[PDB]
């Protein structure tokens, strides 16, 4: 699994600020395929949960292209061979009405490196805030 949490939100639903924390990648074993492998351009991003479908908003930051990684332990090896985990930061929400359930900051995939992303989603294995006790 992916993990990351939101540790603070303020502001109000519709305009909230996150602090967050993506932990940590488990090592990928299960043969899962990347979900975009193939499409003309895709990114793996830091975004939130942006509408009520749980698709993305303007990431954070993007990390890396993708389209041309076949599977999901890949796309873990090129985002560590970009960046380190923890990941940390503070990114903003500005757009539909969201409650502490329906918030979440973590990786997703996407078409697109920047603006609301409506066809972006969380990778495959994001377990986003609480994880299972
Ligand atoms: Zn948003």
């Amino acid at each position: 699994s992916i993990f990351s949490y939101i540790t603070e939100s303020t502001g109000t639903p519709s305009n909230a600020t996150y602090t967050y924390v993506i932990e940590r990648w488990d090592p990928e074993t299960s043969g899962i395929l990347n979900p975009c492998y193939g499409w003309p351009v895709c990114y793996v991003t830091v975004n939130h949960k942006h509408t009520v479908n749980g698709t993305g908003g303007n990431p954070a930051f993007q990390i890396a292209r993708i389209e041309k990684l076949r599977t999901l332990a890949e796309v873990r090896d090129v985002v560590l061979k970009n960046r380190s985990f923890p990941i940390e930061g503070q990114t903003t929400h500005r757009g539909p009405s969201l409650n502490s359930n329906q918030e979440c900051v973590g990786l997703f995939y996407q078409p697109n490196s920047s603006g609301i992303s409506p066809r972006g989603k969380l990778l495959p294995g994001s377990l986003c805030g609480a994880h299972h006790h």
